[PDB]
């Protein structure tokens, strides 16, 4: 016949990008992060959106704070990626160097996916020190681009980088953080202890047992998955759940 037909539905395994050519970006939130009352960005912001119960609570993993400095992405996009992730881990590199950036440029450029940090340090003490210095380069609201450079420092390590002062102060001056003075000293003294130990217990709290780990709206992916595997979790939750309302009660 001569005619072009509108797309219909079909079996998920063949339904290409469906999902998120139907779905309805979010506008909220699109200049990053909201201020705290100094100017700078609350770097202590960890946890779930609200404690789980049971798997029915699956999406309390995702804050969707708007203060978040450790989130990329609209505050009310359809569908939210929470990641537990270690800055020695070569698997999370892996995943920020070869997966992250098509899905910057593919979703969350585009207002459909958020992508939420959470520290979950399994590496001893280098990797407690870099989620420091990341939370140091977070109050300065350069959270993602100091992530970037880290692990860009790291694409081609197989094993751990074993990275120390010297080079988070060289991410953090190539991310452009500003107050190199209280990056230094936020990145070595007592400031993030807390939320750090905290944010280690919440995700031991889950199971998660290695990194890294993702939530993708409801799936849950354990590792650095080819990068084909996350687009298909990705067009299948935005596929179920186009649009995302943020209650009017909050």
């Amino acid at each position: 016949t001569q005619a072009e037909k509108t797309a219909t539905d079909l079996p998920p395994g063949f339904s290409g990008k469906a999902g998120s050519v139907n779905a309805t970006p979010g506008t909220k939130g699109l200049d990053g992060p909201t201020p705290l009352a100094d100017g700078s960005f609350d770097a202590t912001i960890f946890g779930p959106a609200k404690e789980l119960k049971s798997a029915d609570d699956i999406l309390n993993v995702h804050r969707r704070n708007a203060k978040d400095p450790f989130a990329v992405g609209s505050v009310d996009a359809p569908l939210v990626i929470t990641e537990f992730s270690d800055f020695e881990c070569p698997f999370c590199a892996r995943w920020s160097n070869q997966t992250e950036p098509m899905l910057m440029e593919e979703y969350v450029s585009k207002g459909l996916v958020r992508i939420e940090w959470n520290d979950l340090p399994v590496n001893g003490e280098h990797a407690l020190a870099a989620a420091k210095a990341g939370r140091a380069a977070a109050a300065q609201g350069k959270f993602d681009e100091f992530r970037k450079a880290l692990f860009e420092a790291s694409r081609n390590v197989s094993g751990h980088p074993n990275n120390t002062l010297k080079d988070f102060e060289r991410f953090a001056r190539n991310a452009g953080v500003k107050d190199m003075e209280r990056f230094s000293r936020e990145a070595q003294d007592s400031t993030y202890d807390e939320v750090l130990a905290k944010a280690a217990d919440y995700a031991h709290g889950l199971g998660v047992s290695g990194t890294p780990a993702f939530v993708v709206g409801t799936q849950y992916i354990s590792g650095a998955q080819p990068t084909e595997e996350f687009i298909k979790v990705i067009e299948s939750e935005l596929k179920k759940s186009p649009t995302f309302s943020t209650p009017s009660s909050h």
